[PDB]
């Protein structure tokens, strides 16, 4: 037996019991909740659901602000063992004629002392323009698509190419989408974001997200996950008769 | 109900986040909760889990005490369309030599004033000596056994014969059982009971349970479903060879 489980679970049951009483939850309402919970399980949506509403809060208490990069939620759509990307301009694996604007990402990884962290590896994943993640949609293959690991240069600089992510919506038709859209009368949209994980021997891992200035949902995240210090200027500076979105970010990691 | 799910959900959301913050639920803890929630779904256990922990409460909101017969939790094991019995001794359907002590039940269905409610139909269901309900066990036929419907005599009184229900265990190896037995370090035993549902034209439906004096689990019910007003004096008679156990209860109902 776990005293953690005992202390937390006994309190949690008193809490929910008080809620039931306080709000006068009826037998039908209880059945609806019982049935709704079941359908989340049947839709495979527990990760998506809990992350949509609560991962922000678990994120808030776990990691702090300071002179390092702020973390943000991981969400449910991360995947391990993404391919190391090297070459000319290192580029995220992409379908032929992947919809979207070519995006060029630059920046660095350093420590709270300004030292470049050459040991780091940066996982990056993001949605297709369709608002889908590889491995997590029936409309996409279970293959590393718009996912990959990127490594800094000896000087600490990083650089990759992809399509610029655009906003997306949690399936309106799933139990999560239903709750957010019908039942609550809100939306199920997230602002556009690049997910990031950086790990380096000696440093605390960083899981974070990079957002874009002017994004329509910047102040309306259905998942409650945006943070001002992770909102990025976008530049557009043509390369031979081709317009590129330019995004730059310098990551600072904490020791230990 | 758009407006009503908005109130409860937002309130629920604040409740859980506040819980997450105060107890500082970590990423690993959160992932464990998430895994457990999936567990319960992959078993057929949401109804069993919710009824075990929270139906006691939904119950005490739906009915409330008085000179009524005090209600009780239904549980996940009720079956609609049980057989209407009219034998002269009047017996629940059971297999030949159904193990366990024989039991005779008597009582009444009167209203508050004491006028017998002739239009009553009473569903009664309970476990085998082995701790299984028909329809909910491979060791039992998917047929009505220890399940039945009884109609009162025109003076109110009711009688049926059966076997004595005994304390049963919610399965040790299930996510719920695991929670009750392993992580919480308690037990998953319910005290002995007979389930009862009463319907009457122009009267409020009553769902409840009858327990037995002396039961080892009367004060440690795994489902917190016991009410002292609903535990029965049990007179133990030995009609040689076969030891009958006689019980009596007078059901009072509310009415529109
Ligand atoms: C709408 C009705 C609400 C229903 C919600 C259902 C949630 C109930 C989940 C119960 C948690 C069971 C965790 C398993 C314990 C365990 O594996 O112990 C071994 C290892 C080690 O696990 C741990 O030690 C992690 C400790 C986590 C504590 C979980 C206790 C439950 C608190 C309630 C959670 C709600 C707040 C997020
Ligand atoms: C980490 C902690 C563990 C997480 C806890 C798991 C979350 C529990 C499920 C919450 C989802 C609520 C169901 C939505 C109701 C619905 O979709 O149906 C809508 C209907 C009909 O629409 P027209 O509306 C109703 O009639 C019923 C209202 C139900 C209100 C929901 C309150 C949520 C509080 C849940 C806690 C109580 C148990
Ligand atoms: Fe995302
Ligand atoms: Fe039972």
């Amino acid at each position: 037996a776990n005293t953690r489980v005992i202390e937390l679970f006994d309190e949690f049951t008193d809490l929910i019991r008080d809620f039931i009483v306080r709000h006068e939850i009826t037998t039908p309402e209880y059945e609806t909740i019982m049935q709704y919970m079941i359908s989340v399980g049947e839709a495979g949506e527990w990760p998506l659901w809990l992350d949509a509403f609560f991962e922000t809060t678990v994120d808030s208490v776990s990691y702090g602000k300071g002179n390092w990069t702020s973390s943000a939620i991981q969400g449910p759509f991360f995947k391990e063992g993404a391919p190391l990307l090297t070459g000319k301009p290192a580029t995220l694996p992409m379908r032929a004629d992947e919809p979207g604007d070519r995006m060029r990402f630059t920046g660095s990884v350093r420590d709270t002392s300004g030292t470049p962290i050459t040991g780091a590896v940066i996982d990056v994943w993001h949605s297709t323009n369709d608002g889908n993640y590889s491995f997590f949609s029936p409309a996409l293959p279970d293959q590393y698509l718009l996912r990959g690991r990127v490594v800094p240069a000896e000087d600490g600089s990083i650089e990759f190419h992809s399509i610029r992510p655009v906003p997306y919506e949690i399936p309106k038709a799933g139990p999560t989408g239903q709750l957010m859209n019908s039942y609550l009368g809100r939306h199920s949209w997230r602002p556009a974001h690049i997910h990031i994980r950086i790990t380096a021997d000696g440093y605390r891992p960083l899981i974070t997200q990079l957002y874009f200035e002017g994004d329509p949902y910047l102040d309306s995240d259905s998942c409650s996950a945006v943070k001002s210090e992770l909102v990025l200027p976008v530049n557009k500076i043509d390369i031979d008769g081709e317009t590129w979105q330019l995004v730059d970010f310098n990551f600072i990691l904490q020791h230990n």
